[PDB]
């Protein structure tokens, strides 16, 4: 009963197409990489998951960095080395995440990560990148069975989204991007974490609708819709309305931030949400 | 702007006091600085806001430095070069905050606060430190009449809470203050920033009530206050409640912790009304 969101599935998604049609009306557009880019980044995904033993075929990477090819914001792109970075923290993190945790050797996988972020990042931007990875890879560690997690996953939804700023990587994400655009502004949004800050909501809600049958049939309870009866048509479609006038005031929000800043922020979410609803 | 929330002083002060010795029952403990560390402590604050060229009394000093003393967590204090350094760091950015912009000169002050941060931490530490220094001071410089600071705090008191985060320096205090402690749990949460979260809206509300007057005044906008009609007692209880119960909800959450985490968080909340209120 409360197992699926399947008979919300064409609804849903139809109104978060059209909420995004009428207040982002830009929309998102793909980053293509030459094949020699692909290689380089499938490459590097595979030397940094090595050390763990484990093998990951190409089309299952090429899956894991589709969020990055729709999600970021071509129009500003100024550095593709920063880039290829975010395409490969992204897949091997993703990786990590899908791992038995038992399996989890952070001596053999945290160096994996600061070489990927010394490639490609200068020295500075190196440190800030590899630190947002350490963080969220320790962050995810640290809150499996914890009753953290469970206090702030249950109590309501201004507790769940404050968990997820972190836990659902858009700090990481954030931190680790900024690079590709070398844009002052969006540089110190992303280091104070307004910027994740102010895309969490879009970027989970989306996420958690969904993922929402595969978590809840795996245990897992981060997940915002486990807040409301989601086997209550009435009660679900109340709280779905909620979270969509969330998203909608964080985009409204957004618009107030200068004009790069918030291309960058709604290409994030809407982008998002195509390759969410996407093979 | 003419409005005030004089009326409602008393009340809200017990008020408050009364939700802290429901929900957190532990009274916070000044830490008492021997002479010789106020001195270096002073002294370390003067060399840092000479290059810009104004005075600082050694009362406005300590005035500053009372919110450190009072909002730690004494008993789980381990490393005291890094208390100290939290004192001259959050004196010289109350200085900062306190000069007209016309006078904020980067190029100077930054050097001074990697200064503090070099001499007191280790260096993965003072790097921590540092950054959320400079990123606390460029984020007040650069909102300054912005339009994305009006529409933070004008829109809803989830907005303005999220962009208090960073704009109260609940952040950088965080991120300065887990050496203080070296725990590992809470130097995580410092470093997430889920430490500023937690503890964000406690300290605001409580700074927002006691500094409103002053700051409506002034014509400043950044107090979630504004965002009721104070001056209809009506609107301003029901506005009052809501946030004691953001308080009691983000307080209760904070108990989930591990012990050490949490008294931080809490010593911090309840330390800074006790200060606030003194
Ligand atoms: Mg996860
Ligand atoms: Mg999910
Ligand atoms: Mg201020
Ligand atoms: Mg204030």
């Amino acid at each position: 009963g409360r197992s699926s969101v399947r008979p919300y599935l064409e609804e849903c998604t139809r109104r978060f197409q059209e909420m995004f049609d009428r207040h982002v009306v830009t929309r998102p557009t793909k980053v293509e990489l030459t094949d020699a880019e692909l290689r380089e980044v499938i490459d590097d995904c595979n030397a940094a998951v090595a050390p763990l033993g484990k093998t990951v075929s190409d089309e299952r990477w090429i899956s894991y960095v589709g969020v990055v090819l729709w999600s970021q914001s071509p129009r500003h792109i100024k550095d593709m080395e920063a880039f290829k970075a975010v395409c490969v923290l992204n897949c091997v993190t993703f990786v990590w995440d899908d791992m038995d945790p038992a399996l989890h050797d952070f001596g053999l996988f945290l160096p994996q990560l600061r070489k990927i972020c010394e490639k490609y990042y200068g020295p500075e931007d190196a440190e800030v990148a590899y630190e947002a990875a350490r963080a969220f890879v320790t962050s995810d560690h640290m809150f499996r069975d914890s009753p953290i997690k469970a206090a702030l996953c249950t109590t309501s939804p201004e507790q769940y989204f404050r968990f997820r700023v972190t836990d659902i990587g858009v700090d990481f994400w954030m931190k680790m991007s900024y690079p590709i655009y070398r844009h002052p502004e969006f540089t110190e949004h992303a280091k104070t974490s307004l910027a994740a800050r102010m895309t969490t909501r879009g970027l989970t809600i989306v996420n958690d609708f969904y993922s929402y049958d595969r978590e809840v049939s795996l245990g897992q309870i981060t997940n915002c819709f486990r807040l409301c009866d989601v086997s209550d048509e009435t009660a679900f479609k109340e709280f779905f309305q909620a979270r969509l006038d969330d998203m909608i005031e964080d985009i409204e929000c957004i618009k107030a931030f200068d004009q790069l800043t918030q291309d960058v922020f709604l290409d994030l979410i809407y982008g998002n949400f195509v390759f969410t609803t996407s093979n």
